[PDB]
Formats: structure tokens, sequence, C-alpha cells
């Protein structure tokens, strides 16, 4: 019979979009996960980066302490000199003074220059050690921060598809109804023929 066919075709597409809406639900359960996954390391690189912004700034400040160091010795040793030449015999000091007094006077400078900068160097050499280990903290920064940068579009991507995907199994849920009702009717239909078809026979 011609009507019995359509509805068996109506069983047909009924069972296929559900079976369509159910894998697609199984689609969604997967995509849920990955932007669930993808958001646990948008945050774990936030943090590592974070961590790395302490890191650098912690250097920045090791270098700017190094700098102020230098500064406050090179103050100290010309406070020295000043204080020494002022209560000196060019100065205060109004004495004579013999050849081996003089001779003992430049002897200090002279030492007192050779010790300022012997400790200078040092404090130079420390210096550039907390320079350095700006750089390297400036780069894992960098680093730190795309990482990051990528974290955060594999969340996008994932939510993009997540999205995509409800967006399909909503509509198959439409289509679904659609048919299911259809088939209902055809049904309906066909019943209330037979009804009427025996009630005369």
């Amino acid at each position: 019979d011609p009507q019995t066919d359509t509805i068996a075709a109506l069983i047909a597409d009924v069972a296929k979009a559900n079976q369509r809406l159910q894998d697609l639900s199984d689609e969604v359960q997967a995509e849920q996960e990955s932007v669930n996954k993808a958001m646990v390391d948008v945050e774990t690189a936030r943090d590592n980066a974070a961590a790395a912004e302490d890191d650098l700034e912690v250097s920045q400040r090791a270098v700017k302490d190094a700098n102020a160091a230098i500064a406050a010795a090179q103050h100290r040793f010309d406070t020295f000199a000043a204080a020494t030449y002022m209560n000196g015999p060019s100065v205060s000091y109004l004495s004579a003074s013999s050849p081996d007094e003089i001779i003992a006077t430049v002897t200090a400078a002279k030492t007192l220059s050779a010790s300022s900068q012997a400790v200078m160097a040092n404090l130079q050499r420390a210096r550039t050690e907390r320079v350095n280990t700006e750089s390297a903290a400036r780069l894992a920064k960098q680093k730190a921060d795309k990482a990051a940068a990528d974290a955060k579009a594999s969340q996008d991507a994932a939510v993009a598809a997540l999205t995509e995907t409800r967006r399909k199994f909503d509509e198959q849920r439409e289509e679904v109804q659609r048919l299911a009702a259809e088939r209902d009717a055809a049904q309906a239909r066909l019943q209330a023929a037979r009804l009427v078809a025996w009630s005369s026979e």
C-alpha cells in the first residue's frame, strides 16, 4: 500500500534524526571536556606568567639596589677624601709639613684611591651579575606570557567548537520534534482510515 510505505519512511526518518541528535549530544560532551581542560590550562599558564612577572620585578629591584650601592660607596669614598683634605695641611692644618709628612699624605691619598677602586670594581661585578639575571628573568617572562597567550587561543577555539556543536544540536532537536509529530499524525490518519473502512465492511 502507498500509505504504509510513507509511514515506514517516517519511522526511518525519525530514527535517523534521533540517532543524529544522540551523536551530536556525545560530541557536545567531548567539546565540554575540552573546554574545561582548556580552562585549566589558561589558569595554570596565568599563574606561571604571574610568577614570572614577580621574578622579573624582583630582579629589577636587585639592579636598582646594586646601582644604589655603587652610588653610595662612591660618595663615601668622596667624603672620606674630602674630609681628610679639608682638615689636612692644604686647608685647616696650618703648621709646617716636613718632607716626610708630605710623602705620608700623598701615599695615604694614593692608598685610598687604590682601595676605592678595588671596592668599586667588586660592586661593578656584582651589578653586572644583577643585570644578567634581569635579562634571564625578562626572557623567562616573555616565554610565560607567550605560553599564557597560546592557552587563551586554545580555549577560544574549544569554546567556538562547543558553541557550534550546540547550535547543531538545537536545530537537530527541532527537526526531531517535527518528524516525530509528523509520524504520529500519519499513523493517526492511517488508523482513522482503517476504522472508517471497517465500519462499512
